[PDB]
């Protein structure tokens, strides 16, 4: 489906701000934006909600839907499978809202190969050291997973400066400042939706 407004792809390292900032945007501008609820095979963290943060399913279940052609894209990340189902994006487009997707670098490249034509925004930590401190606070990962995640985060930070990859790269040192910059990047789309 190409109808409805242009979507928005948010990326950057997990834990560096993209998810928190998106939740804030969806609260302030709930009539304008809708979130694409990805499927994942990883286990839920405390406070996450099925059908809101992710559809939490097993590998077997996700594999059946993949085999059926139900996904726009999918990726392996730190031992688990993640993906954007067709229906997740279509549900938001049907409400005539701006669909926001939160994906890793592989998902950015996956979506670049589709016909969705989104705006791409990367949310970066001030440093890998700061990101590591934040990840170890909630401590939701095994050490093996944290090692894979920190390597992926480093690769993400290195690719963030690639010419033409992202429309805007936001450095999240302060959530209030980064949130202002997220809306700045979307300000024309927000005004047109209004
Ligand atoms: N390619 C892709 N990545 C996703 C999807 N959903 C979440 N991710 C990404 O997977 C990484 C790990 O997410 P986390 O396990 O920390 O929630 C993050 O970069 C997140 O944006 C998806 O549908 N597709």
């Amino acid at each position: 489906h190409m109808s409805g407004p242009r979507p928005v792809v948010l990326s950057g390292p997990s834990g560096a701000g993209k998810s928190t900032l998106l939740k804030r945007l969806l609260q302030e501008h709930s009539g304008i934006f809708g979130f694409s609820v990805s499927h994942t095979t990883r286990n839920p963290r405390p406070g996450e909600e099925n059908g809101k943060d992710y559809y939490f399913v097993t590998r077997e279940v996700m594999q059946r839907d993949i085999a059926a052609g139900d996904f726009i894209e999918h990726a392996e990340f730190s031992g688990n499978l993640y993906g954007t189902s067709k229906v997740a994006v279509q549900a938001v487009q049907a409400m005539n809202r701006i669909c926001v997707l939160d994906v890793d670098l592989q998902g950015v490249r996956n979506i670049k190969a589709t016909d969705l034509r989104p705006i791409y925004i990367s949310v970066q930590p001030p440093s890998l050291h700061v990101l590591e401190q934040r990840l170890r606070q909630r401590n939701t990962e095994t050490e093996e997973s944290l090692v894979k995640r920190l390597a992926a985060a480093q690769a993400d930070m290195e690719s963030s400066k690639e010419p033409g990859l992202f429309d805007v790269v936001i450095i999240n040192d302060s959530l209030d400042q980064a949130y202002a910059e997220l809306k700045e990047a979307l300000s024309e789309e927000i005004k047109k939706a209004q």
